[PDB]
């Protein structure tokens, strides 16, 4: 149902989050090699729960389900908001920018920590 490929959506956010917060970690203890792996991993990631919220929100579109058809509008704006975000942290990786990279990943999980309530109401509304 859309409601599980949402939660299997949810728990690939998940892995995100966890690799992320390791990835801080590494790039604060100056551990470059990991960081570089780390963001792979990561793009990898984002990109997969694109696709999967992609596939939700017009699987609800097909099914007419209004309410969460709104909700997932605004959230996939938002997703699009950390993507941008996260691929500006990468390129100040590739180009020894510790400064923006700082400043990109502190703002990304101001993106993340913000859209965390839309995210939960999405699952109570499919
Ligand atoms: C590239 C990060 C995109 C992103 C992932 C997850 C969320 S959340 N905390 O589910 O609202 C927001 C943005």
């Amino acid at each position: 149902s859309v409601k599980s490929e949402y939660a299997e959506a949810a728990a690939v956010g998940q892995e995100a989050v966890a690799v992320f917060n390791t990835m801080k970690a590494a790039f604060q203890n100056g551990d470059k090699e990991a960081v570089a792996q780390y963001l792979a991993r990561l793009a990898s990631l984002y990109t997969r729960h694109e696709e999967l919220l992609n596939r939700i929100l017009e699987k609800a579109r097909r099914e007419g389900n209004k309410e969460a058809v709104t909700l997932m509008n605004e959230f996939t704006a938002t997703f699009q908001t950390g993507k941008s975000i996260f691929n500006a942290m990468v390129a100040a990786f590739k180009n020894g920018d510790d400064d923006s990279f700082e400043s990109y990943l502190q703002a990304l999980e101001k993106v993340t920590a913000k859209g965390e309530t839309l995210a939960d109401q999405i699952a109570k509304a499919l």
